[PDB]
């Protein structure tokens, strides 16, 4: 059974929800949405592990496009939890009636271009087939081979498939992984579990998030100033709601530096620490080191036991998405929390009763939690039968690193777009999702008005875009993995407006 539509939107997180709203309400296109999830919410649908929390502040982790909605939504704390965000995204879907454009619990399994007809032939896992003029892919994004893993008699849980309402209260838990998800899950588990063992491979740099109850209504004061808030964020590099400093770290005294660091520490927020204090933490070695040493002193001060402190001490460049936490380091002071540094004491095997390390101790567990991420990020592209012009498979097109033109498109796949594809901005992401979806929507409307049959980037333009992302990246310390565009949102937005205004420079446009 075969349906013919104007647009397919794959995914129902922030990106897919807005794409469907744009393509249907603005453009008047027959548009169908899909998601494996049973509901909208995307990453916030799947991720229900304890202590799930935004690193963007509450008032800015949301859409900006609707003024009334912005005046309507509420929240409890300065930062927003998974249940609050998910119910927000459910409210967005209800607000604009997008529910009836979505097929939930429905996986897209093939998207094939039809060269002679100029259409995409897209099929689900219930064998329905959609013939579409445009595809918008807002698809978003790992089990450590551990010997004897399935010998384990307790529960094994990955962070990304946390069984609904499962509590670990009163259990013996092991946590493997100390990324953003690891730290949250660890801070949240420490108070409730009978015992907790963390297996840390790379300890990370992390600052206080400063997640505070919000004042009766000084939600009101932000709501009264929302147009300015969003205009500023749109006109900044990372759109996290503070002035991004230009002040070189090493051009003030030791005591001013410490003072400025301390005030960011106490206010909290990860990007604020990296980009709100000074302007060169990411591009100058001594500045980076200075921010690095500050955090390490914090760690040395907070963790009382010298040996525990040592295992948790972050080292090297403070040059990965700045982490922020709700008392992560302090957790290691509790008598039922234990850290194992697996670089120096590797995991030997898992057995019925728990994890055995190379020192030959059995860490008896009831539950093993993997906060170990997913294998790949481009996997929602690589796992689908996606074929563009001349039957060229996406995996063969991206025979190396995945590429894009402008973060939203790629050679050989006409009328096929990406929300947060490779080589795109690195930012508080909803305002970048909006930028991309707005532009993709503008583009699709343009094609409709102008009897365009196919639009796709040139290999030159795409390759020039990669060179552009690689130049900007090489100026930063984040080099020394995937290539973001690191010019910031303002720059990115100008790049996008310019391309559209200059009549889609870099794109081949068949009519
Ligand atoms: C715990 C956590 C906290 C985060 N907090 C922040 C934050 O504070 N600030 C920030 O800027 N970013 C944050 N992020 C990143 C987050 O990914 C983005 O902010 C944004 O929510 C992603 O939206 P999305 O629409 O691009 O992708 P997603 O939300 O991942 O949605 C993609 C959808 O694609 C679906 N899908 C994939 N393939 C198929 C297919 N073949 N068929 C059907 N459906 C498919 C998936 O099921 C998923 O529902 C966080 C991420 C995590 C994991
Ligand atoms: N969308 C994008 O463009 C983009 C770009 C970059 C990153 N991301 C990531 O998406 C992630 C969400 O997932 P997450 O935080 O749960 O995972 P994560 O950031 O990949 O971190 C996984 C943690 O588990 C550890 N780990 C991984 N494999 C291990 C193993 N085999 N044995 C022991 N430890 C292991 C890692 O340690 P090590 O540090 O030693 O490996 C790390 O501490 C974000 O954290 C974000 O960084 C997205």
């Amino acid at each position: 059974t075969t349906h013919t539509v104007d647009a397919v939107v794959i995914g129902a997180g922030f990106g897919g929800i807005y794409a469907v709203h744009k393509l249907h309400h603005e453009l008047g296109l027959t548009t169908v949405g899909f998601d494996k999830a049973d509901g909208p919410g995307g990453t916030w649908y799947w991720n229900r592990y304890p202590g799930a929390l935004s690193d963007t502040e509450s008032h800015l982790y949301r859409f900006s496009f609707d003024r009334d909605l912005l005046q309507e939504s509420t929240w409890k704390t300065t930062y927003i939890t998974q249940p609050e965000i998910l119910e927000y995204l459910e409210d967005v879907v209800d607000r604009f009636d997008l529910r009836r454009h979505f097929k939930f619990g429905t996986e897209v399994t093939s998207a094939l271009y039809l060269d002679d007809e100029n259409l995409w032939e897209v099929t689900t896992d219930h064998g329905e087939v959609y013939r579409a003029k445009y595809v918008v892919n807002a698809v978003g994004l790992n089990f450590p081979n551990l010997p004897g893993l399935d010998t384990f008699e307790g529960e094994t849980i990955h962070t990304a498939a946390w069984p609904e309402g499962k509590s670990l209260a009163g259990r013996r838990v092991g946590v493997i992984g100390t990324g953003s998800t690891g730290q949250q899950v660890i801070t949240s588990l420490a108070p409730e579990v009978e015992h907790l063992t963390v297996f840390v491979r790379t300890p990370q740099y992390s600052v206080p998030v400063g997640n505070r109850p919000v004042n009766p209504e000084q939600i009101a004061e932000i709501k009264a100033d929302y147009d300015r808030i969003w205009e500023r964020a749109k006109n900044s590099a990372v759109a996290f709601g503070f002035e991004e400093s230009t002040l070189p770290a090493m051009s003030v005294s030791e005591e001013e530096r410490n003072r400025i660091f301390q005030e960011a520490w106490d206010h909290g927020g990860g990007f604020r620490f990296m980009f709100g204090t000074f302007g060169d933490i990411a591009t100058d070695e001594a500045a980076n080191e200075a921010a690095a040493s500050f955090i390490r002193a914090k760690v040395a001060e907070i963790i009382e036991d010298p040996e525990t402190a040592r295992k948790l001490m972050p080292k090297g460049l403070f040059a990965k998405r700045p982490l922020c936490d709700s008392g992560y380091y302090e957790v290691y002071n509790r008598p039922n929390v234990e850290a194992v540094a697996i670089k120096e004491n590797p995991i030997r095997e898992v057995t019925a009763k728990g994890v055995v390390t190379e020192d030959g101790v059995l860490h008896e567990l009831d539950v093993l939690v993997f906060a170990t991420g997913f294998d790949a990020v481009d996997g929602n592209y690589r796992r689908i039968e996606i074929r563009g012009r001349d039957g060229l498979h996406i995996n063969d097109h991206w025979d190396g690193q995945p590429t894009s033109y402008l973060g939203v498109s790629t050679a050989n796949f006409p009328n096929w777009f990406m929300v947060l594809g490779p080589n795109g901005p690195f930012t508080n992401l909803p305002p970048s999702i909006e930028t991309q979806v707005e532009w993709i929507s503008d583009t699709i409307g343009y094609a409709e008005r102008n009897g365009v049959r196919a639009i796709e980037p040139t290999p030159e333009a795409e390759a020039e875009w990669t060179e552009t992302c690689t130049e900007i990246a090489n100026a930063t310390l984040f080099t020394k993995s995937v290539l973001f565009y690191l010019g910031g949102l303002r720059n990115y937005r100008a790049v996008m407006a310019e391309v559209a205004a200059d009549g889609y420079r870099g794109f081949e446009v068949k009519s």
